[PDB]
């Protein structure tokens, strides 16, 4: 993080304790567990992070295979970023090397420290979305056709895998909501399909569609 | 239809020819063929139709089984109509019997003829949506899980079944668009899945996502 | 929690440490372990919790599947709450959105902070009962017929499963007590049934019925 | 079509009869039957067609799968059109949205009606070539290697499949003529190959190469 004064910026490492908490989490819970999403966001919003710090936090906390993915989507997400910065009126002078932290203009701590708040919030959204696609260690992201509720499997465990696949694959949240409610009924088992059909497209008041489908299958299982 | 003067309204049957054209179509093409959607809309927007006329056109033109479905969803769609008319400020005084054309206030030709333009446009949207769910004669509406591209089957024939299932099942058009683009890739065969993946989430300019996926699989088949 | 002054209310996050203790527990012991019932109650009674805080604590500490259940029974328990608030004389003006924390009147931190103590104690009893029905991760709640003492299984381990099933299923505690004492004798194995029958319906003094049945089978096992 | 006056342009729908004739044809004969090529050309050359009209005619007359192909090659053919308009001296100011009829400059009937004759003839050649690649409903376009004269099959039926495959695949007509005359001899059956060889590369006067090969095999068959 970059600390300030009151005009100068002083750069100080992360703590030995804080780097230890992040390692224990990703290692046990997972990188995209809801405990770590809350913990990561607590650091990103409560500190000023330059592109040099995002490398330090991620190399320590992640696996070697998981740092390859992170650096990939950080790259792939800056490319679609500049496509939107040049297509805007007025053009914004934020180029690829400033985001990624490479070249000679932006490849030191003293150089990156004097970054504007508007670029800081631009890298923060790319790096937080690059973390959302990091996979679990032996896994590969599955397709919607293969996420099917098996026999003798609880229902809320099935509709939580669906929301996982849709968070990596689909970028828009409003489009995410459309896909999950449909595949919840279609991909389910017969015993649940028995129970949902008298409720489809009808939610009484102050509730979601997903809560009403878990309530209906509540005892079915094995 | 209801013809007028210039203040009085005269009601005249459909023609012998026009009732013959509608019968030939539904019988050969289908009720929801794009030829009949255009032909039906040509009558509904170019004439004034009371609830008594929608019965005459549908009983003649459809099968006995298809008129049971039509009258069902016409009923089911008026119920969610009044739920929205009473929940509005100011309340609208359009009740169930005026839409369906029953009771004693609204069960004759002289009674229904003096309807306001605002109720006419309200029944038109319900009856045109009730026609959209009429099935093909030996068929039942399938689920999204079962619409899968078989081997030796062309690709645009597969993504046209998808848009059929999504027109009956899903009421919102913006939500329809989200479901089809996803299931197009997932439910496809391997040979197409080979071809689409280098194009997913990237469309160059002035095109749809669906046109770019049919172009890619263009020669695959059997 | 909502802290006060002496008339204003200041809202401050949970601690990084406290959110870590709750995660370790649910993850290892379980959400309804007696260690966590004591720990949760220590926070609920020793702080002021708005509906916004109950979301923060539960999303972090629970699984994605377990947060679907929690939000379901929180909804299902507010509906039977208003049924009792309107049926009372005088009517109480506590409606559904104030409990759940939705709408525009009650969907911010500054709005919810000015809640009365009587609504605070009403949401506390619903959210603490919604936590009591959260299942273990691969499990589904069983029926009383299936909770049967197997061969080579200790006796107090069997009558602890009974009290688990009766805590989720049955809402009244006085009715819970009637069901467990009966099914303890009926659902048991023969070797225990041998030992309990000379003691049924007779407890000497200052003891429970359950302690006298575990004492009797004390060495039986395998 | 766009009708005129003598400076203003009035836009009027197609007739109910004319839209009926096009539907009967494509449905029975096929979209690329020689009856429909003559009928379509009769409308395109004898009327003024804007991009809005080409959508109306094609959506009604074609299948849902066949309208996906049409819109694809209309798109793919405008892209190679602008590549030739910018590479020319002087550059022609005809851009992609004017041809396709999208954006806000060219997305209404009043906007498109004031188009110049030179753009009208440019869209006409792209849409007429997009219709030439529409496939038959269960079919996929085959490769030249697979078009082989079977046993017990007439000869002019075989060399008519060849001219079909070469019309979709190959864009240039002078190159089309070279491929068919060669593959006619090579891909044929032995009994015909017996008969053609004393005539190859020799045509007497005022005839084609193809007429002289059908004459030679005239009775062979089964």
């Amino acid at each position: 993080p970059v600390t300030l004064e009151p005009v100068e910026a002083r750069y100080k490492s992360f703590s030995i304790k804080m780097l230890k908490d992040m390692k224990e989490g990703v290692k046990q819970y997972g990188p995209n567990s809801p405990y770590m999403r809350t913990l990561l966001d607590s650091i990103a919003h409560g500190h000023r992070l330059i592109p040099y710090d995002w490398e330090i936090l991620a190399k320590s906390s992640l696996s070697p295979s998981q740092f390859l993915q992170f650096k990939t989507w950080w790259i792939d997400g800056v490319q679609e970023q500049v496509r939107r910065n040049r297509a805007a009126n007025p053009p914004v002078n934020i180029d690829a090397d400033q985001l990624l932290g490479i070249g000679q203009n932006w490849s030191t701590i003293s150089q990156q420290a004097l970054m504007q708040n508007e670029a800081i919030e631009q890298v923060r959204a790319i790096c937080l979305r690059a973390w959302e696609k990091i996979q679990d260690p032996g896994s590969a992201c599955p397709s919607f056709n293969t996420v099917r509720q098996g026999s003798k499997e609880p229902y809320p465990d099935f509709v939580a895998r669906l929301q996982d696949v849709a968070q990596k694959s689909i970028a828009d949240e409003k489009a995410r909501k459309v896909i999950v409610e449909l595949m919840a009924y279609e991909n389910a088992n017969p015993e649940c399909q028995s129970a949902i059909k008298p409720l489809k497209g009808k939610v009484p008041a102050g509730s979601d569609v997903i809560s009403e489908y878990v309530k209906a299958c509540d005892g079915i299982g094995g």
